[PDB]
């Protein structure tokens, strides 16, 4: 499971088509070596938070990055 810890001014994304719930999101890396397309993805600012790549309680295993 991906370890990225980020802050409020940070940006990451979320994927409405990964995500178990709104509140799930990725690391800008994990977002750019996984496949999202035609996903509705974002990238915005998430209050901060932990990286949920790797974590099926959180997010598809299908959006997991190559790396995860
Ligand atoms: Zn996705
Ligand atoms: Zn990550
Ligand atoms: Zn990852």
């Amino acid at each position: 499971v991906c370890g990225s810890v980020w802050g409020q001014n940070d940006l990451a994304y979320r994927c409405r088509t990964c995500e178990h719930d709104p509140t799930c999101a990725i690391c800008v890396p994990c977002f750019q070596n996984g496949n999202h397309k035609d996903h509705d993805y974002s990238i915005m600012y998430t209050g901060g938070g932990c990286c949920d790549c790797g974590d099926t309680t959180a997010w598809k295993r299908e959006g997991f990055c190559s790396r995860h």
